[PDB]
């Protein structure tokens, strides 16, 4: 229900140019195939950017105690410029960093007719492998097509989209 | 000046685990070298997710038919549960998939501390390469930390911050 929702609110404006769809998989026998398969199915289809699956590395994991998180809260009601400039981060970690299971794969799309289908085909997969698969919605903050032949194609949209209302 | 405020929106409410640095590079060789260096500054942080620079394809461009996108909006006005279900594309085109040249790279971090001096790191090689390396910040909606190790450390420092606000 909350895909439903979030989807809706990316098409809302008309533009889906700054959204993607983000998945991640684990490892598994069949995992790799059905990369293969969504692939090529999410792309029979215009306006639709898919990645390569990748790989990630993360390094350890670190608590922060009661007066860091404070001072970065002072430091918060600050505001946007102040957060910005003044945040100092020192700790270190000595060791090598891990290599993760999990694939991942972003698609986009130009306009928010590929959008909706795109997530569509996406969450039928991620149904019918439940165990495997985590599907997400994602809103760039000032994105564009990373693939700079479509925008005048979501511009376009966008055009028509607001005459009509 | 967009960037420090919308860093300050990701970190509002104590949660970065629902958030991305995502970033574009050239095929520049010059390029590629940059981005490691980057990368030993990232890892030598904890709770600091890092993929591969990874590559992607795109479907042909297609540019919508003032009356097809009426009817979108028709489905859009039903709302949300109404959009989803009633939805249908059945564009095709006669086109190959295109193989792109730009890359791109994500970066996690397990909280807002951590996603402060990521952004702060991955930014110094935007600003030093305007033309070559595009930057960006994104909210995932339900996000939850790819690395699943990271969960109590995100779900501690919430805790926290949610006592001294």
């Amino acid at each position: 229900k909350n895909l439903k929702e979030a989807v809706y609110d990316i098409c809302c404006n008309g533009l889906s140019n700054n959204a993607a769809i983000i998945m991640y998989f684990t490892r598994s026998k069949k995992v790799a195939q059905i990369i293969k398969i969504m692939q090529k199915e999410l792309m029979i289809r215009p306006n639709i950017t898919v990645s390569e699956a990748f790989k990630m590395n993360h390094a350890p994991p670190k608590y922060y105690d009661k007066d860091e998180i404070k001072r970065f809260i002072q430091l918060q009601k600050q505001g946007p410029q102040e957060l910005w400039d003044k945040f100092e981060n020192n700790t270190t970690h000595d060791l090598f960093t891990r290599h993760s299971d999990v694939k991942t794969m972003i698609i986009y799309a130009a306009t928010p007719i590929d959008f909706v289908g795109a997530v569509k085909t996406c969450n039928k997969y991620a149904k019918d492998n439940p165990k495997e698969i985590v599907l997400r919605v994602c809103s760039i903050i000032d994105g564009d097509n990373p693939i700079s032949i479509y925008n005048p194609i979501s511009k376009e949209f966008k055009s028509k989209f607001s005459t009509l209302s």
